[PDB]
């Protein structure tokens, strides 16, 4: 019932790595408006993601194909995460990058859909209850991208393995945090599910854009919309 | 150890779960498998049908369900009758042949599904999620207190009492935890696996219904009863009231 040098080891490492993002100020930082706001904000984001992601150890190792296949569904859902992170309970808004705060008013502005805010306030809400450590959301982040019940995934047995060590270092990590309530992990597990939900949800929303005259950028329109040459880009460095 | 109380809860659903799948072949019959695209879609819709009076029953035997709402009951069945369809393939899945098993004896290759004229993107994971469940290698107890858990899940659309079923659900996880520990104490990490195949299902869930849309504007439109549940409740209104 105590980590290991090896999975206390693993867990700064990703720590450490998650604390390089989100990293781009408001002060620092050079309808349409709104989005083009949001887009380009995206952008900054999915870069630093795929920076996060070659961090992990066992990901580059991965086939380039299903490095692409993890990276497309996840990345919007590690977006999520990070937004419950920082979502402030007295304020009501969910802050983005290091310093940019929206409140769900903000939102209705860029004519994003009520089908679509409401459930990632509801999951930030619901996450906060929780009460997860900087540790938590780093081991809860890894663990999502190595999901292979992701579209397309052609090695899954292999990526079922890489992720099996961040599950049990989560598990105990959490029996040493709270030894009395033994289901507050699998309550953290249950939003993993919460997640995908959004993440379908998502594709409805990006879809009913396209319709008000508002396409998705070149490195976004890869991972979202229904090649990957910016994506193979990135990932060859 | 394992509580008295937990173990009637394991030996109620597991006994609910056994009146499931009675149905063959053999024993009235759905029309038949081979216009030709017409027909498949007939065949998995009359089978489906009798499906989820099954899921339905089961449902009510599954304890403190009926505590719920009837408005509840029926949001929390719709949403979940699929992700339950599901869990049945994959648990009678062949390995050896790869034929998924429908009911109590209806075999069908993938072969046969892409004849049914089902898109890729929906088939690929079910046989995937077959697979996968095949590596964990669940046991009876085991799916069925997966599935009681399934039933009971607070966001799903719709649900005006959620705290009241994630209340319900709570006792049914922590039945899976200690019966998981009791089994395997040396395995810690399956039962969480387990809880993530939660996950999977709704992934699953939203690719099922893009598949049904589709199938719409291929001239195959869904009988009354599976429109309910699967398009975008009278009949299972009056289903839950025998
Ligand atoms: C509305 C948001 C929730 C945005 N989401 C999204 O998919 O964007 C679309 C505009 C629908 C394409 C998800 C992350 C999002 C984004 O893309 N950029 C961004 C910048 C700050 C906060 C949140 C976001
Ligand atoms: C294609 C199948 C996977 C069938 N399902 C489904 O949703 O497909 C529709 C065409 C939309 C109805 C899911 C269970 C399904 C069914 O409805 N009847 C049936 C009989 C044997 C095996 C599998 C099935």
């Amino acid at each position: 019932v105590q980590l290991t040098a090896a999975q206390e080891l693993m867990i700064q490492q990703l720590v450490a790595a998650q604390l390089q993002c989100n990293k781009r100020s408001f002060s620092d930082q050079p309808s349409q408006q709104r989005f083009a706001h949001f887009t380009e904000l995206a952008i900054i984001s999915v870069q630093e993601i795929v920076d996060f992601a070659k961090q992990v150890p066992g990901f580059l190792q991965l086939g380039r194909e299903d490095q692409i296949a993890l990276l497309k569904a996840s990345t919007i859902e590690i977006m999520l995460l990070e937004t419950a992170r920082r979502y402030n309970h007295e304020t009501e808004c969910i802050t983005f990058l290091k310093d940019f705060t929206y409140s769900k008013d903000d939102f209705h502005r860029a004519g994003l859909q009520v089908e679509f805010i409401n459930p990632i306030f509801e999951f930030s809400r619901a996450m906060r209850r929780l009460g997860l450590d900087d540790a938590e959301y780093a081991l809860l982040i890894a663990i999502n991208i190595f999901s292979a019940d992701r579209p397309n995934v052609q090695e899954p047995g292999r990526v079922e393995a890489l992720q099996q060590p961040y599950v049990e270092a989560l598990l105990s990590y959490t029996r040493i945090k709270r030894p009395q309530d033994q289901l507050r992990f699998p309550r953290m597990l249950m939003k993993l599910v919460s997640l995908r939900t959004l993440s379908s949800v998502h594709s409805e929303q990006v879809f009913a854009l396209r319709l008000q005259d508002k396409k998705l950028p070149p490195l976004l329109s890869e991972i979202w919309d229904v090649s990957h040459k910016i994506l193979h880009r990135l990932l060859q460095d």
